[PDB]
C-alpha cells in the first residue's frame, strides 16, 4: 500500500498518480506470487453492516460537502438503531441514486463510464411481485430507447433480507434472442442462449423458432418461482444490418436491438445487496460487429461474409477474416446510424475513456480499470487505451457477480 | 492453491498447479491487479547464491530423470564447493543449454514459446573483448538468418562478477533503424529511436540521415567504454514492402528488417546473471504491420496509406483506420512470404499458442502465460487466445528486465 502509484502512457509519456487505490477493500484475486488479471469470474449480519453502512454514508455526506454535519451525525444514528433493530436498513432515495451513479463511476470492466453522472435511476423498492417487475421494466426499456435516441437507466428492485427472498431477473440481459440446438447438432440463432431459452421453453414459452426471436422475461420477486412474460413487441426496437457499399450484405438477413441492457448483475450499496437492478446505455459497435456476430460461439458470420466478399479464403495469412471483420462493423455502425439509433464506434468510445480517466485521476486521485476488458476486440493499439497503463482495484459501490438464479433457487412448485 | 483456467470459446478447463513453484513477484496485490504495468519494480551473496543454484540443479536433474542420484549429489556438492571458495560458480555446457531453453520456456508474454526446445545455443562465455563480441553477434545474426529461413539463436556472453565488469549490448535489439531530429521539427525515421541514435553519434558514428539506417552496434565488454561496429550490411536480410492488390503501396518505401533479435534483457540461470545475451526468432506479422507501422509514436503511416486508398477520413466510424490496418498487415505477410523470408500471422501463432498451453498444462501442469502482450495488437477476439483465461507468475530460469546501460555506465 504505497501512499503514490503511477501509470504511463507509453504512447504519450503522461504520467499519472494515483491514491484513490487507497480506498480499495475488496479483492482483487490476485497474489504477490500470481496474476489472475484475465480470469472472468475471479446473507449478511448485523456486525459487519454497519461499517459498510457508516463507510457508505461518509462517502455520501462527503459528496454533497456535509461530512460531519448535524445531518451527517443523525442519519449515521438513524441507520444504526434501525440496524440493530431490523437486521438491516433503508436508503433515502438521494443516497440511493448516489449509490448507483458511484457503482457505475466504480465499474472498472467499463469503457463507457464518462458518462456515469448522467443515469436516470427508478426507484422499484415497492415492487412486490412479477407482474409487478413486469411493468417497471417495459417502463425502463421504453424510456431507455426513448425512440431510438437512448438514455442510460437503471431500475432498482427490491433488496436482499434473508437470501430466501431474492428478487432476480433470470434473464442475464434484457434483450436477446432465443438459440434452438438442433438434433443434427447445429445451431438455429444465438448458439450462447441455448440453455437459457430451454428453460424459458419449459416455463411454457412457445418458440417461433427463429434466428432473431426476442426472448421472454423471466422474473423473479420475493423468492418465488419465475414467471414468463412478453416485452411488447412494440417496445423492443431493431436495427436491420446493411452495408453502405455492399447491396448483398442485406440479404444476409441480419438485425440485432439497440438496447444494451445487463439484468444478471448485483448492486452493492453501503452493505446492502440489490440482485435484481437491470441497467442499460447504448452500444459500442464492435459488442455486435466483433463479439455477437464473429465469435465462434455466437452467430459466427465470417465465413459467408468472406465468400460474398470473394477473399481468399485458403490461407490464414491472406487475413481474410480480418478483412471481413471490418465490412461486418463498418455495416453495424453504419445501420444504427442510417436508423437514428444511438452507437459509438470503438474508436470515439476510447478516446472518450482516456479524456475521462485523465480528468478522474485530477479530481478524484485515480480511475480503476481493467485493461483486458477496455481494450476493444478488434483494432487494439490503434486506439488509445491499447499503450494506456492500467491500475484494477475495487471500490464500493459496485457491480458484481452473483450466481445464476437457475442453480440456486429452491423450486416452490 | 489448484487454480483452474477456462476458454470460453471452448469451454475448456485446465487446472494449473505449475505456478506453485513459482519463486518471482508479479508486482499485483489482493488490493490491486497491475497486469497492465510494462515494467514493475548489486551482487548476489555466498548465503543467496547457493539455494538458487540448488534449486536449478534439482529441476536439471529431475528433468534428465537422475533426481536424487550419486552425480546429482556430486554435482551439489562441487557447486557448494565451489560457491564457498570462489563467491560465484560456472554452469556446465548442459546446464547452460537447458536453463536457456527454460528461461524461454518460462518467458510468459512470448507467444511463440512451442518452439522453445529448439533453440541454438551459442556459448560465448570465452568471450574478452568487444571485437570478440562484434564477431559473436556477426556468426549469430548469419546463422539465425540462415538465407530467410530463420532459425531460432541465443548467444551467451560470460555472467555477471562483481557487478563493475558488466558484458552489455547497449542496442536495446540487434538490428534496428536510427531516428533523427529535425531543424523541420518533425522526425526523421524511428522516432523511438532518437536518443539512441544520438548516443551513437555522441560516440562518433557517421550517419547517414536517412530514413531506415540500421544502426551500428554499442558493445561493452568486461566493463569497459562501449565500442562501436557496422554489421556487415550483406549479414542484414531486408525486405521491401509491396501489396498483393495495390500497386501504389510499393511507392510508399517502406522496407523492414528481417531478423527480430532481443539484446537488451537479463538472463538468470541458477542464480548467475548473463547481462548481455542477444536471442532471435522470427516476426508474427502485426509487430511490423501493426506496432512498428502503424504507433503513433513510431513511423505512423496509417494517414498516408488510408489517404492513398481513398477512404473517407472525416468521421472516424467509418473505420477508415482499421481497413488501411488491415491492409498494411496484407502487404508485411506478402512481402515475407513472396521474398521467403520465414513469417508467422497473428492467427497461425495464436492457433499453436494454445496447443503449446495444452501440452505444457498436461505435461508440466501448466504454462506462464501474459494475456495483456499474447493477445495480438489487432484482431483480439477472433484470435483464440482472446478467449484463453491465463494465470501470469514468475519461473526461474528467467528473461528479465535491465536498466539502460547508459544510465548506469561510469566512464
Ligand atoms: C451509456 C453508454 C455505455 C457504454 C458505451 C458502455 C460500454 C460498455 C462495454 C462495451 C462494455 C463491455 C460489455 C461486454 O463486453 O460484454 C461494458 C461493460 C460494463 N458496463 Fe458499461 N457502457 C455504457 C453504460 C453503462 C451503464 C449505464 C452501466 C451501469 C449503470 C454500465 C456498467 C457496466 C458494467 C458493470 C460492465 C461489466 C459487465 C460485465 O462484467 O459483464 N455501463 N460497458
Ligand atoms: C521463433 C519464433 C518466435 C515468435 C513468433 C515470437 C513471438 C513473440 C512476440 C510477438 C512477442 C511480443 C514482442 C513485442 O511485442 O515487443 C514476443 C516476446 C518475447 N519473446 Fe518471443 N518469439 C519467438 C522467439 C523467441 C525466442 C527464440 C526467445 C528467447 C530465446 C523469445 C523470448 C521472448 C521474450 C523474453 C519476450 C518478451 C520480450 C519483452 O518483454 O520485450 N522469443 N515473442
Ligand atoms: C462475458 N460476456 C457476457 C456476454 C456474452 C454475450 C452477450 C452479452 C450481451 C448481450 N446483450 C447485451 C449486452 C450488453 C453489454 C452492455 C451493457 C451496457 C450497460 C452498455 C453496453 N454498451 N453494453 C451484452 C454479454
Ligand atoms: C515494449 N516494446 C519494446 C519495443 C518497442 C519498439 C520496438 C521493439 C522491437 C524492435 N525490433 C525488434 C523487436 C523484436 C521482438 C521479438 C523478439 C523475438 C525473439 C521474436 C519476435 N517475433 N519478436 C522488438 C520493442
Ligand atoms: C500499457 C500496455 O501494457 C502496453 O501498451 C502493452 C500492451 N500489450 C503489449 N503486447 C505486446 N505484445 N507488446 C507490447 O509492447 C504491448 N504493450
Ligand atoms: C479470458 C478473457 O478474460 C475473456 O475472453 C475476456 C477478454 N476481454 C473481454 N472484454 C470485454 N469487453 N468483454 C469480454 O467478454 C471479454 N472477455
Ligand atoms: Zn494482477
Amino acid at each position: 500500500c504505497p501512499r503514490f502509484l503511477k501509470v504511463k502512457n507509453w504512447e504519450t509519456d503522461v504520467v499519472l498518480t494515483d491514491t484513490l487505490h487507497l480506498k480499495s477493500t475488496l479483492e482483487t484475486g490476485c497474489t504477490e506470487h500470481i496474476c489472475m488479471g484475465s480470469i472472468m469470474l475471479p446473507v449478511r449480519t448485523k456486525d459487519q453492516l454497519f461499517p459498510l453502512a457508516k463507510e457508505f454514508l461518509d462517502q455520501y455526506y462527503s459528496s454533497i460537502k456535509r461530512f460531519g454535519s448535524k445531518a451527517h451525525m443523525d442519519r449515521l444514528e438513524e441507520v444504526n438503531k434501525e440496524i440493530e433493530s431490523t437486521s438491516t436498513y433503508q436508503l433515502k432515495d438521494t443516497e440511493l441514486i448516489y449509490g448507483a451513479k458511484h457503482a457505475w463511476r466504480n465499474a472498472s470492466r467499463c469503457v463507457g463510464r464518462i458518462q456515469w453522472s448522467k443515469l436516470q435511476v427508478f426507484d422499484a423498492r415497492d415492487c412486490t411481485t412479477a407482474h409487478g417487475m413486469f411493468n417497471y421494466i417495459c417502463n425502463h426499456v421504453k424510456y431507455a430507447t426513448n425512440k431510438g435516441n437512448l438514455r442510460s437507466a437503471i431500475t432498482i428492485f427490491p433488496q436482499r433480507t434473508d437470501g430466501k427472498h431474492d428478487f432476480r431477473v433470470w434473464n442475464s440481459q434484457l434483450i436477446r434472442y432465443a438459440g434452438y440446438k438442433q438434433p443434427d447438432g447445429s445451431t438455429l440463432g444465438d448458439p450462447a442462449n441455448v440453455q437459457f431459452t430451454e428453460i424459458c421453453i419449459q416455463q411454457g414459452w412457445k418458440a417461433p423458432r427463429g434466428r432473431f426471436d426476442v426472448l421472454p422475461l423471466l422474473l423473479q420477486a420475493n423468492g418465488n418461482d419465475p414467471e414468463l412474460f412478453q416485452i411488447p413487441p412494440e417496445l423492443v426496437l431493431e436495427v436491420p444490418i446493411r452495408h453502405p457499399k455492399f447491396d448483398w450484405f442485406k440479404d444476409l438477413g441480419l438485425k440485432w436491438y439497440g438496447l444494451p441492457a445487463v439484468s444478471n448483475m448485483l448492486l452493492e450499496i453501503g452493505g446492502l445487496e440489490f440482485s435484481a437492478c437491470p441497467f442499460s446505455g447504448w452500444y459500442m459497435g464492435t459488442e455486435i460487429g466483433v463479439r455477437d456476430y464473429c465469435d465462434n460461439s455466437r452467430y459466427n458470420i465470417l465465413e459467408e461474409v468472406a465468400k460474398k466478399m470473394d477473399l481468399d479464403m485458403r490461407k490464414t495469412s491472406s487475413l481474410w477474416k480480418d478483412q471481413a471483420l471490418v465490412e461486418i462493423n463498418i455495416a453495424v455502425l453504419y445501420s444504427f446510424q442510417s436508423d437514428k439509433v444511438t452507437i459509438v464506434d470503438h474508436h470515439s468510445a476510447t478516446e472518450s475513456f482516456i479524456k475521462h480517466m485523465e480528468n478522474e485521476y485530477r479530481c478524484r486521485g485515480g480511475c480503476p480499470a481493467d485493461w483486458v476488458w477496455i481494450v476493444p476486440p478488434m483494432s487494439g493499439s490503434i486506439t488509445p487505451v491499447f499503450h494506456q497503463e492500467m491500475l484494477n482495484y475495487r471500490l464500493t459501490p459496485s457491480f458484481e457477480y452473483q450466481p445464476d438464479p437457475w442453480n440456486t433457487h429452491v423450486w416452490k412448485g
